[PDB]
């Protein structure tokens, strides 16, 4: 599958370009600066109108020999009313066992029901042609994966997660990750556009930062991709672009019940049925 | 072993209070919080946390007692202190005892613990003093004890994927049972006392030092490194979280605020660069 694998590589590089262009257009102030290494292409945006810290990475890496390639991204907006988001699409080939993985997910601070519904609707719509149960399966997997067990708490409002994807022919699995990659932009960008101009306060930023401690915890304690990258000698700063620009931790920190800070965990993180 | 283990518990609970007293004496106005709990198996904990002081921003001192293929009992104190002023180092200490039953023989026991210093704007004299207290407390127990446990501290408190030490070191030990129980117990008592003797003078000396917004920003970037060590590497933290321990008690180690920046490194030749240029790789203080 040398031609097929190169087809996946060409798609991933273009996907990175396209996602970067789309986020640059929304921000329209800041841009992605590229760090090429050997290998990979790490693109980072800081201090924009909208994006406080964002990273969109392409990597191509080489007891069993393997080749892997993928795009991974995490966007941390300045405005607490714009959710953090994450997406991934990847291919693993173990020499000739192959599989795809990926997904996207939304991490609100001050959540809006309609946005959560829209985000999931984009996900449901893109999965439908690939199988009647694909959305249910990979939405459920997203809920199970992006969970902090020791806090009994979801990371976000969900989306799609999949791994070990090879149940369909290579062509169809490839088409699926193309749909997921395009879908990320269709799901997230309209929410960015709708919420980026919402006024916010210093107190709302403080809440955002406490919530970003939860995000950091997931990525550093739990996330499998992060752990493998760090263990296998990957590029530290490329792997850890996911970390928030600022986080807070407080002893016994919990929002007072009946505050909008509390509603995130009282309602939004526990709903788990958006469409 | 019941009486012996009870004596260790008594020591640990007193040490928790003594350390809190020593730290508050320097601060004068930190708010103290306490949580206590027990577990159905037996055991439990007591966490004391000082926050929003003139000197200590977030300082936690935890006592826990755990019962859990063989049955075991464990108890210990763990603490992490994060000052408000960048010129006062963060510090950490631990003393612990494990006792595990074995079939067909007497239980196996061991102690572990240590203390260590995590500066932001380090000072050579302070690093030397900190290590001298450690060297002096070890001397009565054996001529190679400081060298062993200082070296172990350097090995353990290291972030391999950044090729960077966490701090300037101190003492670290585990599996300590090469001496009779009573001598090992005396050693962890000396380590616990030693923590105060090593750290409190530095707090007293540095707490009034002027600081700037830029220095606090640097402190926060450095605290990202600290969070990484505890969440990615630290074995005790992992084991606590995996075992269903009290989350907020385990995570007292995390800094009040941290920053992460893509490729962030201090500018060479600046005061912010001194920590990594000189202090972290010196590893020779007495
Ligand atoms: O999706 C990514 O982050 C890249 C893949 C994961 C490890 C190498 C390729
Ligand atoms: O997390 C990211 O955004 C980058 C990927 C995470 C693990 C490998 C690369
Ligand atoms: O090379 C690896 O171990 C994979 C890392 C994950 C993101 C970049 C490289
Ligand atoms: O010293 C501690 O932090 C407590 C010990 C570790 C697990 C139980 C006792
Ligand atoms: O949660 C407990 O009962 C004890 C835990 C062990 C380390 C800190 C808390
Ligand atoms: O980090 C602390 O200070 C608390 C201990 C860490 C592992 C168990 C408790």
């Amino acid at each position: 599958m040398s031609l097929a694998v190169e087809a996946v590589k060409d798609f991933l590089l273009k996907l990175q370009d396209d996602i970067c262009e789309a986020l640059e257009a929304e921000d329209g102030q800041a841009t992605f600066v590229e760090d090429k290494w050997t290998g990979g292409r790490t693109r980072v945006m800081v201090d924009g109108a909208v994006i406080e810290k964002g990273g969109v990475n392409f990597s191509h890496v080489y007891g069993c020999n393997f080749e892997a390639m993928g795009v991974s991204l995490v966007i941390h907006p300045k405005n607490p009313h714009v959710p953090t988001s994450h997406a991934n699409v990847r291919l693993f080939v173990a020499e000739p066992v192959w599989w795809f993985g990926g997904g996207f997910d939304l991490t609100p601070y001050y959540a809006v029901e309609e946005d959560c519904r829209d985000f999931h609707q984009v996900a449901q719509d893109l999965c439908k042609p690939f199988g009647a149960d694909v959305y249910a399966r990979f939405k459920g997997w997203c809920d199970e994966y992006f969970f902090i067990p020791y806090r009994n708490e979801a990371r976000g409002i969900g989306g799609l997660f999949f791994d070990d994807l090879n149940e369909w022919p290579f062509e169809k699995c490839f088409e699926f990750v193309q749909a997921v990659g395009k879908g990320y932009m269709d799901a997230y960008i309209p929410i960015v556009n709708r919420r980026k101009n919402t006024p916010y306060t210093e107190q709302q930023v403080e809440f955002q930062e406490f919530r970003r401690g939860r995000y950091a915890e997931f990525n550093l304690v739990i996330d499998r991709g992060t752990k493998f990258g760090l263990q296998s000698g990957g590029r530290t700063e490329s792997i850890l672009i996911s970390l928030p620009p600022r986080a807070r931790w407080g002893y016994n920190w919990q929002p007072e019940p009946g505050t909008p800070e509390a509603r995130l965990t009282e309602y939004f993180l526990t709903k788990r049925q958006w469409v």
